[PDB]
């Protein structure tokens, strides 16, 4: 019912993530202010699953500096049996989030749109690709998006719609999460990703890496919002737009 780490004592008020070894806890301090602890049990834990782990926490603690789009990393207690990480705690997750609305305001679209440009450039410029960007590893804190994790232990959850073609055609590049950025931003446009209707799986990556396979692209007042969809969602990594192309963009810019 509660956590201790380095001395302080939090309270429970629920668990909100879980995969593998791993928990996350919406929790309160003595002052009743709001964090994110992760505990992660290492007693029975693969050296693969260890590093990925250790990995994680030095990164995490690297960008905190870099920027405020990158989820606060407050303190840690790491020991060979267990792991507490205390975090930021955001309003919501963009999934949740994006179930709930009947509709985006679109200057809203565009504020999180440069959100998780800033992010994820910010990870790329030390030389990580996420991989794996979903609208769950973005959370609303202050009408602001910041990311929640960097691709590098990847147990944790609350689709395969949000793969790029070359991860599925390599039997990677930053361009890979520009992919994924471009199936986020398309949902938040259309209220769709591009793939979603496609039924079964085995059909859904057949159509991600087809040529042959258009995506479509209706009509929409802001002409340049389109065109970043277009671009983001060129199956050639190597014809996609980059993340300093984007922050240079009308839609950003103009
Ligand atoms: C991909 O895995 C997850 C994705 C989204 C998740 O949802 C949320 C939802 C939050 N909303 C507050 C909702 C509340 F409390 F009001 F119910 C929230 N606040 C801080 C963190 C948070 C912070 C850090 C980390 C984390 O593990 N980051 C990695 C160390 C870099 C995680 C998974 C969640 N989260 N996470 C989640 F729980 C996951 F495990």
């Amino acid at each position: 019912e509660c956590i201790s780490v380095k001395g302080r004592i939090y309270s429970i008020l629920k668990q909100i993530g879980s995969g593998g070894s791993s928990k996350v806890f919406q929790v309160l301090n003595e002052k009743k202010q709001i964090y994110a602890i992760k505990y992660v049990n290492l007693e029975e834990a693969d050296n693969q699953t260890l590093d990925s782990y250790r990995n994680e926490i030095a990164y995490l603690n690297k960008l905190q500096q870099h920027s405020d789009k990158i989820i606060r990393l407050y303190d840690y207690e790491i020991t060979d049996q267990y792991i507490y990480m205390v975090m930021e705690c955001g309003n919501i997750d963009l999934n949740s989030w994006l179930k709930k609305k009947k509709s985006i305001d679109p200057w809203e679209r565009k504020s999180y749109w440069k959100n998780m440009l800033e992010a994820v450039h910010t990870i790329h410029q030390h030389g990580i690709v996420h991989s794996d960007l979903k609208p769950a590893n973005f959370l609303i804190v202050d009408g602001m998006l910041k990311l929640i994790d960097f691709g590098i232990a990847n147990q944790m959850q609350p689709t395969v719609n949000y793969m790029p073609p070359e991860a599925i055609k390599d039997m990677i590049s930053p361009k890979s999460d520009v992919w994924s950025l471009g199936c986020i931003l398309y949902y938040m446009t259309y209220g769709k990703t591009p793939f979603q209707q496609i039924i079964n799986q085995i059909s859904k990556l057949h159509a991600i890496i087809d040529p042959n396979h258009e995506i479509e692209f209706p009509d929409i007042p802001e002409k340049d919002l389109q065109d970043v969809l277009k671009c983001c969602l060129k199956r050639d990594p190597k014809q996609r737009i980059s993340i300093p192309e984007l922050l240079a963009h009308p839609y950003v810019q103009i």
